[PDB]
């Protein structure tokens, strides 16, 4: 009933009701004016003139790879390039943070309570019309219906990107230390309070936890030496509390820091992998320091471990899934003479446009064998049994699915894509074409033109109706790849503010904190400007394995 | 033993020990290379010279009255000053926040928890040879001994300045939402998480408090009318704890939401003024929203409520206590254009140095009788008996005693200053001149330097002998006026850079916050727009009844 019902409010402005039927535009430096904030200001025409389309810059960018190596080769371009991709990236985030799902309006409640999941757009008012606003009907089509017809995998359709089962893993685990939903609270609110990447997987959620993980000498993380090699200790031993089917026999029940990674012989590679990092960079620090004492160690090496990881995630998987040309670079200063907020809070939509289930193959195979998710599935003994040298050896030669394109989510996480689709539905999200304009992109004319085939479009146009109604994680999926490219512009254009803020965004990288001291010497500092995928597996896996996140 | 415990790094360089006897100095981004910081880099030079001191500026500021109004008359200009102050101010405080009680390195536990107050200056290292790093003797000056020779007040000198008991109280209620220590925990932990002007004394610690404490209809405040006047309610109603002493009969143990504000009709007092202040913006909000519902009206309140707090305390609190002549302004765009973090945390210096005891007198006296402490400390009969109006008329006139100067702490608060001084040596604060010089101060070259008097100064340098060894707190208040003023240089460059951070660094203050949608309208955006201390007791008081923090 509430007049801002229709999203009237155009161009980012604010709408605010203003008795019953009327409402009112906040056009407040939009570069916008007039009832909606549809008319521009004049210079906002000579910038809306300029603007090239993303997909022109996706080409360019993608294109021109000799032009690309000389600027990859003269540092004073890269850096002056990688700062723009950088700024430009964040002035569509909201920070300090604003909405969430339950505060259509700014509230000090929302912008204190560090257990919601921020939103990018406000949800829909409880007492409109039509779920997506006005537009629509009663309802939307039926979930179970739409899993089906365009989500669902028929035939394992590869990813034309190359990746492999050491990316998709990699991301799993990743972002799996900030999406870490509050069940028992609902969806919308995080556990993960840390907002960011603070290694928080590795390391346990609280001081306590972190303590039953600590071995409290040379700062090193607690562990077991199983056969010769190094393994996480036992929930047995260490107490912590971890997320493990009755049936599996305990003595493999292995501890690591994130409830959760006990389900996925994927997730507990790597949670081995950086549990052998940490202890490394101690026996490296404990050198260099001879005086140091455990607790220094330790909250010294989680920093170290910090700056590997923000190292790695953007010049190796973003760089990957980004097929840029262009070399992306991790260095701090880029933004220190730039108007740059250290703060971040994970949005909801961030954790909705990452349900990259379609990653999944049908069969985990690791050299010799091919598992299925009821062989894979909380079963450590497979890790066990195969070593993790021939583990990373098998999972950098697996191509993985494509995300965006259409049905090529796996049976098997079905119930999964069913609830999200739920979910969202909950949460009272808005229209996929709305979180377009938001993100500057223009909005899809018709559902044909989002998949750009037919079947699946008319077959959507059959439930929607209106394009204006239709949904934003299944349009996300049944989506138009940009050429041979995983995901589609609206995934990619949603996505990248949000990474790189939370990337960016964090302590660690902000000048008080960037530099050789924060780390406990050159040495320390060297450790982050050197971190790469390979050395990673390289120094802790058994035999310097080559890797990657492309499936050669 | 730390090589780091003699302080070595100049010029806010930082110390890591690299060996057990040797230190090195992280001389990144200061402007200074060489082994301690200490050479400056050519352009600091140009700087340096160029460096014009505070009390120079002070002297610039707290004079010309003339040129100075023509200022105060010319917008851009007097914006354009404004924006100075706001900026130079900022470059000194740390953030993202750094040390703390135990960490003396940057660590993500320190980092992250927000239980502990930050620290402006790391603490000394437990295994250093003296308190105060390698200066000075095995220990510091009797405390009881210092408190009594150069703090404690024989006769009642009041303030030069004409601060009154309206001030005086206002400063005790603004900085008890922020300044709450978790002495359960121990001194250096906060129990005010919100780190900032959150009104959180207003409204509750958490929203279990909250709720007990709000009405949940127009928005509006529980409340009850006692006489004809309006009153905080009841614990035994709301039933949120508070503090208050067995004999207190019940009906009078106000509710407030800060439980401490039940010990001294100053507080109260305050805390029905703005209890009222709520729901008089609900009534305004509700009249030009007819369409809104309880839970928004309320939040919309908190939020203009927070923007007048912010308002009072830039232009009338910190503009009188300065003395300045310019009229400071509060406008949220003139760092619009500016680096600067929207975040904020407590200090326990800022803690410390706020510790001002001396504006008390030794009778309160309300219109008519004249009260000791043993009879102002929790009585809220008086409040009741004397009516808020004459209690403002009664408070806005009685000035109130000189902070800085010496020998002004009334023997009854005479604990306290004694626990302030035993505290910050458990929480092993550094030496005076270490902080001078952190805040660009020169360091004292004698007590004598110091007091601008002899008695005193002779009479600390028996028991400091090294100056390079006089402590913070006492030297605070034991220091020379700046000519007719209550603080000296130290307590005014130390305190400003602090309190401007958490003032201006708020999210309501953030570029997305600030624009009358927030507010709930235009209305309720010049609320905070044309908030004055006169206007908040005008509209919440009796009778309009004139007021100032000048004991006219
Ligand atoms: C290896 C097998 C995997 C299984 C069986 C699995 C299963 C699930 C399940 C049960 C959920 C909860 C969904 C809900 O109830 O809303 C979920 C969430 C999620 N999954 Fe997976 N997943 C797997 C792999 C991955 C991978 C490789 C990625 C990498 C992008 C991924 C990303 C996510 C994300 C982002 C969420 C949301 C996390 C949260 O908010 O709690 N998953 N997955
Ligand atoms: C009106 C009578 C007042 C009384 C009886 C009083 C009493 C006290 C007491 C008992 C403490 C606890 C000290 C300790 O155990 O460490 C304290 C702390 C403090 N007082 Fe007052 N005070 C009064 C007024 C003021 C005023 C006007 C200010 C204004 C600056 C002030 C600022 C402080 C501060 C900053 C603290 C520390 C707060 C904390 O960390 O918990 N006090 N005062
Ligand atoms: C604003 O949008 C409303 C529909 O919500 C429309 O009726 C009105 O004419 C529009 N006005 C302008 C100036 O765009
Ligand atoms: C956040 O807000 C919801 C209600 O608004 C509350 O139930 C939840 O406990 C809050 N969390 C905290 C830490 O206050
Ligand atoms: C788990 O793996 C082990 C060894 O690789 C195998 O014996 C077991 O059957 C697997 N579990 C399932 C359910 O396939
Ligand atoms: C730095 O301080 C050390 C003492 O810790 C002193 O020996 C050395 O000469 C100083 N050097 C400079 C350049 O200040
Ligand atoms: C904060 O940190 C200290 C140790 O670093 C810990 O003992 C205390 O419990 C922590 N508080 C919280 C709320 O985590
Ligand atoms: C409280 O105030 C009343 C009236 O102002 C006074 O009669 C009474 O003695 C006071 N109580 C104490 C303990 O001083």
């Amino acid at each position: 009933a509430n007049p801002c019902c229709s999203n009237p409010c155009q161009n980012r402005g604010e709408c605010m009701s203003t008795g019953f039927d009327q409402y009112k535009c906040d056009c407040t430096r939009t570069g916008f004016y007039g009832e909606n904030c549809t008319t521009p200001e004049f210079l906002t025409r000579i910038k809306l003139l300029l603007k090239p389309t993303p997909n022109t810059v996706h080409y360019i960018l993608t294109h021109f790879k000799g032009v690309w190596n000389i600027v990859n080769n003269i540092p004073f371009l890269r850096s002056l390039i990688m700062k723009y991709v950088l700024t430009s990236r964040s002035y569509l985030i909201d920070s300090p943070p604003t909405y969430n799902v339950h505060y259509g309006y700014k509230s000090w409640e929302a912008f204190s309570n560090l257990s919601y999941y921020t939103r990018a757009l406000p949800p829909v008012a409880d007492d409109c019309p039509t779920p997506m606003g006005v537009k629509g009907n009663k309802e939307l089509p039926d979930s179970k219906e739409v899993l089906e017809k365009v989500l669902l995998r028929r035939e394992f359709i590869p990813d034309p990107q190359g990746s492999n089962m050491m990316f998709a893993f990699f991301a799993q685990h990743f972002t799996h230390q900030f999406f870490k939903t509050d069940h028992k609270r609902g969806p919308g609110f995080t556990r993960g309070l840390g907002h960011g990447v603070d290694l928080n997987h590795i390391y346990g959620e609280t001081l306590d936890r972190q303590h039953k993980l600590r071995l409290f000498k040379d700062g090193k993380l607690k562990y077991q030496v199983i056969g010769g090699e190094v393994y996480p200790p036992t929930v047995k031993d260490t107490q912590v509390e971890m997320i493990y089917p009755p049936h599996i026999p305990e003595n493999l029940q292995f501890a690591v820091g994130q409830e959760v990674f006990g389900l996925v012989p994927g997730l507990m590679m790597y949670a081995t992998i950086w549990l052998r990092e940490h202890q490394r960079v101690c026996d490296i620090l404990k050198q260099e320091h001879p005086e140091w004492g455990d607790e220094q160690l330790f909250q010294t090496s989680k920093l170290i471990l910090i700056g590997e990881t923000i190292k790695i995630v953007i010049e190796d998987y973003v760089q990957h899934l980004s097929g840029y040309h262009f070399k992306l670079k991790f260095d701090p200063e880029l933004l220190f003479n730039q108007q740059f907020q250290y703060q971040n809070r994970i949005a909801s939509e961030f954790n909705t446009l990452y349900h990259w289930h379609p990653l999944l193959p049908d069969t985990f195979n690791i050299e010799d064998q091919e598992y299925s998710f009821k062989q894979f599935l909380y079963n450590n003994s497979i890790l066990l049994e195969h070593g993790l040298t021939q583990f990373v050896e098998s999972f950098t030669r697996q191509i993985a699915g494509r995300v965006a394109g259409g049905r090529n989510v796996p049976i098997a996480v079905q119930a999964v894509a069913k609830a999200s689709i739920d979910q969202s539905r909950e949460m009272k999200y808005q229209s996929l074409n709305e979180y377009r304009k938001r993100f500057s992109l223009k909005p899809y004319t018709s559902f044909e033109e989002l998949t750009g085939e037919k079947e699946m479009a008319a077959e959507l146009k059959a439930l929607y109706s209106d394009i204006d109604v239709m949904e934003l994680y299944p349009a996300l999926l049944v989506e138009k790849p940009r050429p041979d490219a995983i995901f589609g512009e609206t995934m990619v254009e949603l996505g990248a503010p949000f990474s790189l803020k939370g990337l960016m965004g964090n302590p660690i990288c902000s000048p008080q904190y960037w530099k050789p001291s924060t780390f406990g010497g050159e040495v320390g500092f060297k450790i982050i400007n050197t971190a790469s995928i390979q050395s990673l597996i390289c120094n802790n896996v058994k035999g310097c394995p080559f890797t990657s996140f492309n499936v050669q």
